């Protein structure tokens, strides 16, 4: 059979997305029968584990990509030609972010997610529970992006990222808060992109003595993206077991689509419109050239942030097939694509636009032309600010509250939904990395 | 004299064997003449110093080492050879584990160390006090071995290992446990051992792009392997300082001895027949060779392994006289040698086998013959996932006992007497590495 | 004009030595005119931040540079040569800081800074405030230094040193203390200094293996000088909200130099003898040649450390200028100074001699002549124990104080005045080195 023939050459395209609908038929069989109470929590931990080993595995071999890959790439060319790269590019990152969070408004507007419904029922979900949090200004986290980036110390910055928090030692009458800095848990992926780009044009400036020194970065580079090769194969497996081992948790089989489903369906869309309909438009209106073939070519990456929920775990993922698959160049893709890991959360200047508008449509809040373009601009900023872990951006969320001077009196209504429509924001948040690593092949042909 | 010649070719040999009994005849005349009460605890810590010196040093380079040197030596044959080399060797590391720990049911059974004598004067000594542990269960240890193996980040598993503990965050009526992982202290020599053999692998699929690569490691290796030199010249006298510090701690003049000195000689004897009668066995079983020859080449890292009581402090050691003394190959003896040091722990296998017996020699237990291949399945199983941590193989005899529900009643007799036993331990747990290393020198020659 | 053609020669010289009076005059205004309550706490961080910036990311390559350029340095001559520069060099350290700490007692004594004024008011100073002190004691002080030398993982002395503390855990009747240590944070600079160097002896006796090892190492040094040019630029804007960020946390305009300015003269004055007078004698008596035209091609580095406040700071921003303005060698440069950085503290050696006879002068206490030879060669040895942390020598200071059983009945008098003269100390601190690294300069010449 002549059939028999593509199915060959598409096998991973095939296997992946035979999984992600493998894993709902197979939790709604475990969430309807017996459920989660079924399995017991001592057994629960050992049956998420297949998927939770595939996001564990896949994320320690970023740290020798990006630190690595950003020194072969930002050395090739010249530096007056590095800018003549860079103002374009970082002129894209930001269109494509604040176009999306134009949709946020405009789609929420005119559907109006606050309707009198369930979703009005917010007493029963507040009950004060949320309110217990720290909630850093945004004067400080302002500050806290920029002393994030020029890390203290490099090593530490590989896996420790920098933060901060409040405390009141001030006994002297009128007792105030004081900032304090305590470096948290978590892995600077910004902190060290920045190094590498400055550290990859030193190496331009020097003569030959650095001509051995950007050979053993692109040899290093190189056998990297042979380990990342036999990790794919292996994503097929666990992606069958991140979305079965995250439905046991909550149930939408008539209780979450009841309430708050007009919200989901309003953010849902937002994701639809955008980044299937306006990116694919951008793309053929500089390219003239067919966008779903070039978007066919990426499907078991975009698949993967699905699964996976992290926009910085599949970041080796999409820089095999991208260079791969479709037909771009070798050393500019792994260049832009690795800097837009963590500047372009378009799918978050998404959700937290349409959750900011969502509070405020209820409650009787006016927002009617002041606020609309702070709430515009504050989200398209802290995107940028915005990390790779997964359910991060709901702590970016409570900031654009405060400085738009909406009620945060329940915040955990868009929390606890968050295990479904932030794994569709991250399949839009890293689409736009890949539109725009092929909109730049165009660039370089003039 | 012709009797000068021999010492001078036999330096290191005779200082390290005259070393191990100088602080023994130190130790006793300062435990002797004022005891530990005489020095004063400002001053104890000086004392010991300069053996806790050595234990320092030493450990800094297997880090520079382990990951270094299994690149070269898993790089230069072939992945088709390597499982030629692969099956073969973790074949012989499950023997020599499961025989040992065969051996502890069979020496346990003849003995009967739970007889009558003081030894059964356990609640004395059991006062409710190592209740308070927190002993995780064994679906989660073995569930942790797995994730502890491809490790979150690159860069944090050169010093902090991965573990779980339990919390009770269940106030839902019913509260029950719920596990939580937290990354706690400790160097995971195990994340990285499996990291740079697939990495290692990778080179080889490269073509003349690795050939940069994989001389950089090769001198990388070497420059440490000169380092190691000088630190085995400092060896004994670190070693004259192990014993006569711990020995100051304790006191077994006619005390520790009296009480369980019977299970002491239990587990000393499973030390004597194994690995010094079973292991010449069948080392002259497939070489036909004399192993004493071979053995003697390499006494001092198993003197070292003795004074430092860490399988994971003398793998730098041992390595050095192996590929010097006994005739074996230079990248077969720096690739099957760094891998024995955390997956054949068969002392452990010998050591939790025997105490789990001893405690169920007493207080009345049956264990006719269904417990006896769980119990002895399951020392083999932890033995692969405890570490080169010194007094590390306590925390998992909890983990037996409750899968095989004999009483834990009182753990505390099997402990506070490993500071001599598990020095014991490690001898046997290393000899194995080197008599593996020596067997496969047999099996390259056909 | 002639006056342009040395103004554009010179501007890293101009614009230096104009930004660290331009913050005073800015800070006064800011501190008189409104001061420091009139700006918030919410603001004053912001405020301080393009200072605070400065000294976060010229800290970041310090790492990368001094565990490299040791290697590159230490590799070329022979271990016999070096032996013949070491014993010379570690000589020429010990002389420097018994000299300035040898000033601290003729000039203290001859002054005596505890006159009948407001500074004998230090009852409303003291207010048993820090009593609540650890001070650790001096047997184990100096116990924990030659541990922190040759550190336990190599990973983990890149960002976390090792220290001690003291528990109390101890019920068995008369309640002792106990040491404990658990590795605090801070960067281990001494720790990697040790490696480095053992490390790049053993490249040498390496024959034409490490030839592509050290030619690896030679460029990763040189990467990183092009880098330290750049924020060398950054550098008087920095300083400028150095001095301006510190100096609206205290007062001086009539309150600090009121109660205790006979000190501040007295060892500001102790820092104008030494490193002004008495090392240009030194340099002048070895070299014969101009020692302030050397002084003036290194000005840029000793106001940064006015500003910055730190020895280990400021250490890559010297090397760049004294292989660059003054006239020494490329390799021996990069070998004298960054092992300067952390062993001849003579400002510290000429602090914490005259602040141990200020409290002394005052209570009336005897310091005849035995005292005095114990006094000197302590600070003198703690100096070496000494980090590059700012304001890290007042902890060094109780330590001698205990020693020379003074009374430490208050030592807040010497603290809280150190945002001042700890600035002065590490102009005086990492002048020495580059006083002393050109005068190797002569030591080849012959
Ligand atoms: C328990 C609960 O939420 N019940 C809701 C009620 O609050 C709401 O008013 C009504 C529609 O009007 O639907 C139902
Ligand atoms: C220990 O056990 C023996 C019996 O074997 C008994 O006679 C004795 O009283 C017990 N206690 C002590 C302190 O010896
Ligand atoms: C300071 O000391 C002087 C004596 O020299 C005394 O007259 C004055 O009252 C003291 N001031 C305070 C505040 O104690
Ligand atoms: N909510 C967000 O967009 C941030 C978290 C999300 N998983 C991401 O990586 O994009
Ligand atoms: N008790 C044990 O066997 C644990 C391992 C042992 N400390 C070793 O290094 O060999
Ligand atoms: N007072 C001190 O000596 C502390 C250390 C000093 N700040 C230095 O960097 O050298």
């Amino acid at each position: 059979d002549q059939v028999r023939r593509c199915l060959r050459a598409n096998l991973l395209v095939l296997l992946t997305v035979v999984a992600v609908v493998a894993g709902v038929a197979l939790g709604l069989g475990v969430s309807g029968a017996g459920g989660a109470l079924a399995l017991g929590p001592e057994r629960l931990s050992a049956f998420v584990f297949p998927g939770e080993l595939l996001l564990r595995l896949l994320r320690m071999i970023i740290l020798p990509l990006v630190v690595c890959s950003l020194i072969g790439g930002a050395a090739s060319l010249d530096p007056g030609a590095l800018g003549r790269l860079g103002a374009w590019a970082l002129l894209f990152f930001l269109v494509t972010t604040l176009l999306a969070s134009a949709l946020g408004v405009g789609l929420a507007l005119a559907l109006q997610p606050g309707a009198a419904s369930a979703a009005i029922n917010a007493s029963v979900g507040a009950a004060g529970s949320a309110e217990n949090a720290p909630s850093k200004e945004v004067l400080d986290s302002f500050l806290d992006l920029a002393r994030n980036i020029f890390p203290s110390n490099l090593v530490s910055a590989a896996f420790r990222s920098y933060s901060t928090t409040y405390e009141e030692r001030n006994i002297t009458g009128t007792r105030v808060k004081v900032p304090v800095g305590q470096e948290v848990e978590g892995m600077n992926i910004l902190g060290l992109v920045v190094f590498a780009i400055v550290f990859g044009v030193a190496l331009r400036k020097l003569g030959p003595e650095g001509e051995l020194l950007i050979r053993f970065f692109n040899s290093f580079n190189e056998a990297t993206m042979v380990l990342v090769s036999w990790i794919m194969w292996y994503a097929p497996v666990g992606i069958m077991f991140l979305v079965a081992g995250k439905i046991v948790e909550m149930e939408d089989v008539g209780l979450l689509f009841a309430r708050l489903g007009k919200y989901i369906l309003c953010c849902l869309l937002g994701h639809a419109i955008h980044g299937l309909l306006v990116l694919p438009l951008i793309y053929f209106l500089f390219t003239r050239k067919n966008p779903y073939r070039f978007l066919w070519g990426i499907v078991t990456p975009l698949a993967t942030a699905f699964g996976t929920s992290s926009s910085s775990a599949t970041l080796p993922l999409m820089m095999k097939c991208v260079e791969e698959n479709n037909g771009v160049a070798k050393h500019i893709s792994r260049f832009i694509l690795p800097i837009g890991a963590t500047v372009n959360m378009d799918g978050a200047a998404l959700f937290q636009c349409v959750a900011a508008v969502f509070i405020a449509q209820l409650s009787q809040q006016s927002l009617d032309f002041v606020k609309i373009i702070t709430i515009l601009v504050t989200a398209t900023a802290s995107s940028v600010g915005a990390a790779g872990i997964p359910a991060g951006g709901v702590l970016t969320l409570a900031i654009i509250l405060e400085a738009v001077n909406l009620p945060v009196d329940h915040i955990s209504l868009i929390l606890a939904v968050d295990w479904l429509v932030d794994r569709s924001c991250t399949v839009l948040n890293v689409e736009g990395d890949a539109l725009g690593a092929g909109l730049l092949q165009n660039y370089v042909d003039r």
